């Protein structure tokens, strides 16, 4: 049944499983530092992705020149 290499990036003990919580703190207390509505806070904890966290906050950043 032998047929992936071992060194391989599709698992391994570390995963995002540690990643979405810290992208999402990290996130959401910018949100609280610059007091913007909860709404966007309550959508980043729906985010599936680190890059849908990080492009979020970036369009609505760039909302704010």
């Amino acid at each position: 049944m032998k047929a992936i290499f071992v060194l391989n990036a599709q698992h391994d003990e570390a995963v995002d499983a540690n990643s979405l919580a810290e992208a999402k703190v990290l996130a959401n207390r910018e949100l609280d530092k610059y007091g913007v509505s909860d709404y966007y806070k309550n959508l980043i904890n729906n985010a599936k992705t680190v890059e849908g966290v990080k492009a979020l906050i970036d369009e609505i950043l760039a909302a704010l020149p």
